[PDB]
Parts: structure tokens; C-alpha cells; sequence
């Protein structure tokens, strides 16, 4: 078929979609505090990668995987909740159609909490 | 077309993963302390209707919205995380075919976090 990468433009898409998740994630005061030591610009990239390599697009992900990043850190399943809403919400932003943004969020929560089955 | 509800066998294939997946969720001693002050027998219902509403089935949901179950029980993304899991291996157990473990991951964690976009 097509991937959904190229489905919502491809890497351009994922670049906007990103840096919108981060104004919406940094934005919370929930979850703030979780980046203060973070190297911020290396971050955005690898989830870049995450997304389009998730997505099916040619971009390889050569970050960490998500149980070895997060574990360690207190995040509840709250701020997962909080985290996946701002995802929906930064893709709603971008235009994406609500069944792909329902794909998305099918594709990208499970492999988020270590499941690929 | 199909729903998936119907692709995996309808109700007795929803019951069925249930069943296997609660073995799996209190056999963890993770999880198990979480369900000391739940009635089980109900729960259970509640979740094969989750499962077989989600899935496209014609069984109602009756139960309460995920964040207004879940919030303040100390749940953390760890823990979701172990679930989820245990779901895939239930599904595996069940002989579903991987794809399709992977559409209903896809489709199950992110209402478990009260995303629907
Ligand atoms: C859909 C959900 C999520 C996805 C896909 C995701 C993905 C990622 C990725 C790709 C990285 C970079 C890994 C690396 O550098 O190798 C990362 C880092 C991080 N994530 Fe997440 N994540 C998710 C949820 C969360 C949540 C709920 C929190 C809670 C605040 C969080 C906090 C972090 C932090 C603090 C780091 C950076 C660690 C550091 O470099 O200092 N993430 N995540
Ligand atoms: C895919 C993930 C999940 C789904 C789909 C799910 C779904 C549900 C559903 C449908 C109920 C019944 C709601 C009602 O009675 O109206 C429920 C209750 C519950 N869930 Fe989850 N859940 C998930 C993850 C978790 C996790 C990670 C925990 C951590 C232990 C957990 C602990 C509970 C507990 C303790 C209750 C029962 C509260 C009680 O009646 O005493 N759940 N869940």
C-alpha cells in the first residue's frame, strides 16, 4: 500500500507534528520538570526518528529503546495519558484526518510502552 | 468490511483473552496488589465489554470512563506498560494472528489512556 508516513507528508509532516507535540508537552506543568536535565534539540530529533521510523517512512530511529529511556523516572500512567492526548492534540493541529490520527496513536502508544507483537 | 470483533471470533474469542489476560495481570506481583478492594467477577465483565465495544462488536460498554477508573491509584506508566503485556501475550496465547495482535493493541491502549481522536 502507501506507509502512513507518506500518507501525511512524509518527513516534512513529522518535523511539524513533533515540534507542536513538544509545545504541548513542555507546556504542561505536569510533565515539565521530566526534561529539566533532558538535552533537548538531541530529544526532538530522535523523536523525529521515532515517528517516522514508526510510521513507516526510510528514516532509520537510532535512539534508545522506550522501557530503557523511561523507566527510572516516576512518570505515572497519568502522564502517559497526558502525553498521548497532546500527540492526538498536536496531530488534530496539523490537519491530519481523525481516522489517521486514530492509526497513529494505534501505531505509535503500544511500541511507546515497549509492546511489539 | 469485518470489524475485528468478528475477524477474531466474536464474544467467545473476547471472553476467552479476557480470562487470559486476568491470569496474566494477577499472576504479576506488579499488578496484583492494585485489584485488592475490586470486585472481580464484575471487572471482568467489564472488561470483555470494553474489549468487544472497542473491537466493533455489538455489546455495550456499561462500565466508567478509563481516567475516572484509573486516577488516583498510584498506576504508573511502568505498570501500564506491563498490562499492555500482558494483553499481547493473552492474544498470542489465543492464537491471533500478530497483525492483528498489533491492530488491537493499536486500537485498546490508547482508550486505556482516554485518547479518542
Ligand atoms: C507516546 C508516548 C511516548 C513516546 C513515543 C516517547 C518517545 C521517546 C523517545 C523517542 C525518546 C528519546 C530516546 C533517546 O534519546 O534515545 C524519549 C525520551 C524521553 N521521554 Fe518519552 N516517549 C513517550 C512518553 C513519555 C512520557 C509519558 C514521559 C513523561 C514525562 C516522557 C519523558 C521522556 C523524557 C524525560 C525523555 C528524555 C530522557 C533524557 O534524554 O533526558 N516520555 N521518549
Ligand atoms: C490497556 C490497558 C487497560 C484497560 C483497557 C483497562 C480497562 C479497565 C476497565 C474496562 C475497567 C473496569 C471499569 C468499570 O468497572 O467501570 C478497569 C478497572 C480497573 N483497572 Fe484497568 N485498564 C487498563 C490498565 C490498567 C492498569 C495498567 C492497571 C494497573 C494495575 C489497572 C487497574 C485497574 C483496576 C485496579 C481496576 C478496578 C477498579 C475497581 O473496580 O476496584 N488497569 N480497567
Amino acid at each position: 500500500p502507501i506507509s502512513i508516513y507518506d500518507k501525511i507528508g512524509g518527513h516534512e509532516a513529522i518535523e511539524v507534528v513533533v515540534e507542536d507535540f513538544y509545545v504541548r508537552v513542555l507546556a504542561d506543568d505536569q510533565l515539565s520538570a521530566f526534561f529539566s536535565g533532558t538535552n533537548m534539540s538531541r530529544l526532538k530529533g530522535k523523536q523525529v526518528e521515532f515517528f517516522a521510523a514508526a510510521l513507516g517512512g526510510p528514516e532509520p530511529y537510532t535512539g534508545a529503546p522506550m522501557k530503557q529511556v523511561h523507566q527510572g523516572r516516576g512518570i505515572t500512567m497519568h502522564h502517559f495519558s497526558l502525553v498521548a492526548g497532546h500527540l492526538a492534540d498536536a496531530l488534530t493541529a496539523a490537519g491530519v484526518p481523525s481516522e489517521t490520527i486514530t492509526e497513529i496513536l494505534g501505531v505509535i502508544a503500544p511500541l511507546a510502552v515497549d509492546v511489539t507483537s
